[PDB]
């Protein structure tokens, strides 16, 4: 089959020792900056195409941090690349200690379709920089762009290290029976099943990233002006379809009203009266997560939009109050514009509600408490935790990024893409000259035992 | 069930907030070594029992390793688990940026036969470091030590966060069917796919330390009276049964003769002229593995030993020469005192060897030349590599244990264990205060 020719051909590549030297890896990181550059415009019309995106946050709230990305672990390679000396003891000082770093061969990366470029080309990038062939499943969702990735990685990167595989779930599958190496995954928590059942056949190791409602717990006594801003921002980019998005606030009944009326306002300064003919609100992926979004609104009290545009998947953009936890609004992701308030008396409440969840990729607070940050940190689990601001802490190359328990496991970006994608082999190298030192452990043991 | 009831109470147990001071941590560190010096004779007489170790093999070959791992994470332990500041950008001068450690909760622990009280405990005592519950299933293969901990484990530690499951395969698929938090396995490559896939089932994160031949390489022109004494101290320690033994040498054919004698010389050394005599050599585990050992030996050229006893399932130190690839001894794990040697012509050959073969837990070479060893470290891959000498290279604090592909995923040992058994949770605490650097963010977007 096609599939099973293009990983025998990325496979039989890596054995031919070509991505072990630095040079060919940042000439292959480079070609990937060049097609940024080049393709500009290919890569908005497919954004605009798919997801309602525009010039600037194609760019700004996805592209960038591709490139950003590349551009730091270019510079970075080489002391990443190189052996690394750890601590001797006596009985190891006039040995050599290190950890050698080497690739683990061919990378499967599947990507998914709410920022199909991000969650395409970034992990590849890591995965390219630790010097493996890398094969890319791209989500059919995003049809513009999954097809624009099948044409456009070939025209700059090597075609047999790195092959873009089309199709749905039928080819997935079929692709998922191939060996690889390690296996990243975006989506959600029911395939992330499925495909660490079948890495299990071939003992491959897996990064998946998975769903969860990021919960946003907003304190008492902290200035909602700034803090609503911020909320609805991270809550209404993309049309609501982000993993890290604050899926629902928890607050106390006194500031409810409040929340309400500043996520308005907000939400009027970035859309206006009507969200409908802003440039930079986006639309619902397809057909089958519209329906599934607006479902969520049926039976809620609403405070704020609350409609939707079938023919175009507009959502308007919708606040709820008052809402059931026990309600389908909360008991799965949203992925939309449909932000739920649930009411809780304390962050001791909240906590407790929290944990009572499953573990959430993100988890927000906003306060000025110290106290109340390092309390509901210390309190509870997440994957990543961000106060007083939601989205930015996925972005930064000195943090880690991924889940726990059901939001996921293993973690990659900056450093820890490489280290991901990289095997981390122990090395202890002796100098074979006699030493009598060691000639305590050879047998015979001692007759006569002494103290420890 | 009690497996369930076992599983419930050790999960409530941690979601109380008992395990996250530290010092309730080391409280429960300090009760193992306590055990450790107050079991000493029941450890080694189980060992004994099960392995036919002795007094001083049981402790400098298996127990020691963990009081010194005990003794390592006790003083270490504030350092790993503070909040770890990270580096800044110029776009978050005023935020803090840091690595937050916490316990992913109850994991679970399964053992192995073949060193059961490091296998079992060195882990136990990583996880418990991290502040987690640590249910604990040792194999039935090792029947005494598996006896002995379901006994003193309880008597030293928490009773419900640490509870000891008994049984055999059918209660470890019962256990598999639980939600735990991480699981660690020590085992074959085929259950190693069997507990992966159950941990998928609640998308448990797993650290499978697995099977493989660990190649050996003996280079032309180095000195072979040191390289064969450590080669045979490594490959005939515990009868044979470790995890990173020398399964099998790769020579050069003019120097297959001398390996052979320096190996006999230093056996003789080691174990006198019959080694079922010597206090110091092991046992075969078991029956099946006894008939599955000797059988390795059968169609091969017996250059010394060859013999066994079944009732007591010793198996004399063996050492094959001429030894055909796709014969079987050189087709399984070996896991017994049975040293194939198989001919090559060149170290390109030996790589081209070891690289169309499963990636091994562990490689070795032995040679006076620096060049070598890293051509072949860097045109390999293994879990972990030593070279001139032979399975030291696990015991070391700064070296993270473990495999690759077939010989596994995840490691532990030292900080490793630490960051193995807890989430390293990425935290952004920003101001609360209005920023005009964050305006340009937010829409309308600019033309
Ligand atoms: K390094
Ligand atoms: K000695
Ligand atoms: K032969
Ligand atoms: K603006």
């Amino acid at each position: 089959s096609k599939i099973s020719e293009a990983v025998k051909r990325a496979r039989a590549a890596f054995s031919s020792g070509r991505t072990r030297p630095l040079q060919f890896r940042i000439q292959q990181l480079e070609a990937l900056q060049r097609l940024i550059q080049e393709q500009e415009q290919e890569l908005v019309g497919a954004l605009a195409a798919d997801l309602h995106k525009n010039e600037w946050n194609a760019y700004y709230e996805e592209v960038v941090y591709v490139l950003e990305e590349i551009e730091y672990m270019i510079q970075k390679l080489p002391e990443w690349a190189a052996d690394e000396p750890v601590e001797k003891t006596p009985q190891t000082q006039q040995d050599e200690l290190y950890i050698h770093s080497e690739p683990l061969g061919v990378v499967l990366v599947i990507g998914t379709w709410n920022y199909p470029f991000n969650l395409t080309i970034q992990p590849m990038v890591g995965a390219i920089a630790a010097g493996n062939a890398v094969v890319l499943k791209p989500s059919e969702l995003s049809e513009n762009m999954a097809s624009l990735l099948a044409t456009i990685i070939p025209q700059y990167l090597d075609k047999d290290l790195y092959p873009v595989i089309n199709g749905g779930v039928p080819e997935t599958t079929e692709l998922l029976k191939e060996r690889f190496d390690h296996i990243l995954y975006t989506g959600s928590t029911g395939v992330g099943k499925i495909i660490m059942t079948a890495a299990a056949k071939h003992l491959t190791p897996v990064t998946l990233e998975l769903g969860g409602k990021s919960p946003c717990y907003v304190d008492k006594n902290c200035d909602l002006d700034v803090a609503c801003r911020r909320i609805a921002w991270g809550k209404f980019m993309n049309s609501g379809q982000t993993c890290v998005a604050p899926d629902y606030i928890l607050c106390d009944p006194s500031i409810q009203n409040q929340i309400v009326e500043k996520l308005k306002k907000s939400l009027k300064e970035f859309y206006g009266e009507d969200a409908k003919k802003s440039r930079d609100y986006g639309r619902i992926i397809s057909a089958r997560h519209f329906q599934r979004v607006m479902g969520l609104i049926e039976g809620q009290k609403v405070a704020y939009g609350g409609t939707g545009d079938a023919a175009t998947r507009y959502i308007a953009p919708t606040i709820l109050t008052d809402v059931d936890p026990q309600s389908p609004v909360m008991q799965e992701e949203i992925f939309g514009p449909v932000l739920p308030i649930v009411c809780v008396r304390s962050l001791e409440e909240a906590i407790q509600f929290i944990n009572q969840r499953e573990k959430p990729l993100a988890l927000y607070m906003f306060s000025s408490n110290d106290k109340v940050i390092k309390k509901m940190i210390a309190e509870t689990s997440s994957g990543g935790v961000a106060a007083n601001d939601v989205i930015v802490h996925i972005t930064l190359h000195s943090l880690p990024f991924g889940g726990v328990g059901n939001s996921g496991m293993g973690s990659y970006h900056g450093k820890k893409s490489f280290e991901t994608f990289s095997h981390r082999r122990s090395c202890l190298v002796r100098p074979l000259m006699n030493d009598e030192g060691l000639k305590v452990r050879y047998p015979p043991s001692p007759a006569k035992m002494t103290q420890h």
